[PDB]
């Protein structure tokens, strides 16, 4: 189970915060010289703790004003699920989909612009799906809260 | 005034917030100084909100991902007071408001059972706030990522 | 009371379908003569029979793409309800509500432009009304069908 | 499509509520003279703003005293959807029918004079559609507020 | 024990009153094979054990215009004496002909009668709804009666 | 028709089915005659459909009441056939088809959970046209009687 | 028949259930050869049913306990197939039938999330009689005990 | 920590299923002589891992005919959860009680002879519990497994 040093989740929590920060920036803000800096991030990349770099969009700044939370029920067939699973990777409005361990099966997380939009997908795309039993969705009125940076201070 | 190559950018910095110029310019077919431009001002106005590292939860122990179905209390402040305690606590990555009979959905990450009971029982039900909470846990990802759909856009 | 036969009916019929007939247009195909006829729906208005005349509007046309249906439910302290009523008929984009038999306390069908909109309304006015103490909500993906006119063929 | 003013909008307003105006009557109304007035009118027809015009009746002096909520869900099966869709348009005492997004996957409103006739609708035709899975239904207790006119100053 | 106290006649005499509870004695004796000293003997045991609770005319609905059939699922408000408010208040409603207790999600199941959905609405709206032990009510209505009787199953009294 | 005096006999009769005609006539206010023609004619209207001993469900070891919520498959003839079978079976008194979530609604008598146990898993679940099943119990009796209201008509 | 002597030593085995004859014998105010004889009786009888090393589930890095909630698939034996099956999931330590909505509910133990995702997934879901299941996880114990009352028997 | 080899599963495996085997017994059981097997046995129960020994019943043998599995929801205040627990732990009808993740807040397990003892149960002693807002329950129809052995393959 993995074990950080105080410096290295500093490294990791400007990381989290700040994907696109050149090595001098990130040494002033860990209190480390840019050499012993970069050596750190090398090895913390090299574990596989950081996946992706990613710029991050505004929703509303491109027209996506509805987000949805899909819940799932999938058809009790074989295949269903995996079927699912392969149609979903493939819905670029879909973002997110978990299989859950309450009532619901999967939950999905997708941006539309509107309800029209929103409607052709669950009619046309969702429902339409073999492996797809049923869906319920609720939307977002206000997001209180969205970030991408995990939490990390178990690890000191 | 989004046009094709605008777009472009986007989706190419979605999936590689760590590009290059160099490599930017060549993937949205811009000359490096017009793409430097063009880049700059989605920055400006806000379309490119962060640019983020993203982590890995296995490879940093977080074995365990909760989504908290959150019931606040139908009085004066709660509202308010349970955003701004949601704020503060880091394991708690995202939380809506949303339109069915869950008033907040809470998104989060934890090592085991342990920490997420440590963290519901003495930090989330016993804020002022909250009335009730219920959680499920991620069995499998099927997918996961930050990139929003742009091809109504085009 | 009112006695109707079957020409009261067919007045009926033929104004629920065609509200803005003249008495020549509607006495022409109703088998009464101008005057009877003219008189005949002046009893049917008195009577409570016909409640309004209406110009229907398309919600699509004049910018209300999300339809809301809103399940209300009421806080249990003196005056809620009242308060809730005299409230909900003064709201714009409330055009029905009815209290009903099951757990839904009160159904709702607003209109608004976008999630947005509804947004604003739900947190800012009907969540934060003294009387409520929770709503949810579920929203039309697509018409079947809307008509305002009521059978009648029960009464032949 | 049609650019509309606060003018516009009265005409609007109005018919919604007066649905039977004569052109002399709306015009003294709107601040517009009788020539204006009916081509403006006719306008907002013809773009499609005004779909029809419609008496009103009251439910309860046509003897339908009672007023359902039926929550349909639909079997999953190839066709289901437009062969109760087909259906729905047939039936007179289902006024309106919609697909919505949450656990319910059709909402109907329709008149009955008693539950003995909501019994053999439901029993009778509703259940028995090939295409229906199950249905429950709510009934109103009491109606607060029940108008057609759509909000419009968000146009201004 | 009943199984102690009740034999094969005793049975006999309980399944015919139940369906026929306006039969003299001369009548009941003659269904169940016994003199009338006897079978009353055995009669006035059972009425005095308090097997036999209670004789009535049972009506139909219909022909006294009671058409709306309503099953009450009630929630009983969490303070003091809620449930013994409630439980007085319900004794008195000529409309609820009964009301349960129950192990599940429902608190009280209530089972009333009205003529049609307007006088539904005025006891829930005017009479329930504003009782102050009570949370909240939701209802179903009978579509069809497929069966209802009142005789109790005897046969494991054998 | 029936006007106070024949409203006053069903209300006599529904709490007592044994009344003797003399102590009727007391109670109703009439003459003898006129009172067991009145009583006749409602017999004959089927206003009254039955005289029914009622019994102690505690008396005769029937110390469990079930409600049970029952959930029909959605086939031709799975209601008529569980109708038909519902009707034989001595445990249940009631059923009715309702208009909510609840397909049947059935009311029904046992000795003990043992019995009911029996009962559900080897008569209710087994048949072909019961989707599911889902019972709740008597806690206690608030209130039980087989008097209609009759006030709403006078 | 069990006497105040009998319920005495179910009390204190039910508790102790690893004691010597001499200190059971001790603790119940008896001779050991009547204490032997009794407890025998007992055994013989099939009140005392077994006796059992009860552990520490955290101990044995068992730190996830799940209350899991089965739907049966409507389908000749898939009961029968089901419950065959759960007597040899050693993870799952007992499966109740119920009366409510949930047609099995089983109580297991899992080390974490991946390991029961890993059950549920590939063999819970994956059984032929399985419709549905949905679970709820244990955030504290508050109390557990194997301790039948006897208090009622007195 | 007490680091578990092979020999102390078996014992564990063992002593699980017969809690009153000799020390003989057992230390033929685990292919171990008597006194090592009694210095491992002390060991696993000085480090909690044995936590205790039980004589296990019928419930049927001892007239407990009914056993329950209770739904309860706390009150929403400070106090409740404490007490709630404090007082459960007195009640020898129920042997277990969890707080759970899902909608059901305490889940409680006990045992009655028969609906009378429960229903005295709930109405007079947990429903009225200061603590307690609402109950609801459910009865085993059958038994299909009930055992106290963890599994402890994983440890292997
Ligand atoms: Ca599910
Ligand atoms: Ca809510
Ligand atoms: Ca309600
Ligand atoms: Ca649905
Ligand atoms: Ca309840
Ligand atoms: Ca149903
Ligand atoms: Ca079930
Ligand atoms: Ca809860
Ligand atoms: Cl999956
Ligand atoms: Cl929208
Ligand atoms: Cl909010
Ligand atoms: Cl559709
Ligand atoms: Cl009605
Ligand atoms: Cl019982
Ligand atoms: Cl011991
Ligand atoms: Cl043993
Ligand atoms: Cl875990
Ligand atoms: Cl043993």
């Amino acid at each position: 189970q993995l074990t950080l040093d105080k410096t290295d989740i500093k490294i990791l929590q400007v990381l989290q915060e700040n994907g696109r920060l050149t090595n001098v920036e990130l040494s002033e803000r860990v209190a480390l010289s840019p050499s012993p800096c970069l050596r750190r991030l090398k090895q913390l990349e090299d574990a596989g703790i950081v996946r992706q770099y990613a710029a991050l969009l505004s929703p509303e700044s491109v027209n996506l004003g509805l987000q949805a939370f899909i819940r799932v029920s999938i058809r009790k067939a074989k295949d269903a699920r995996e079927d699912f699973a392969a149609s979903v990777r493939k819905w670029p409005e879909v973002l997110s989909c978990f299989a859950l361990t309450g009532e619901t099966d999967y939950l999905l997380q997708a941006f539309f612009t509107d309800m029209n939009a929103f409607s052709h997908f669950v009619l046309d795309t969702l429902l339409s799906h073999h492996g797809v039993q049923d869906a319920q969705s609720s939307f977002v009125l206000k997001e209180i809260k969205h970030t991408t940076s995990l939490p990390l201070n178990h690890l000191l």
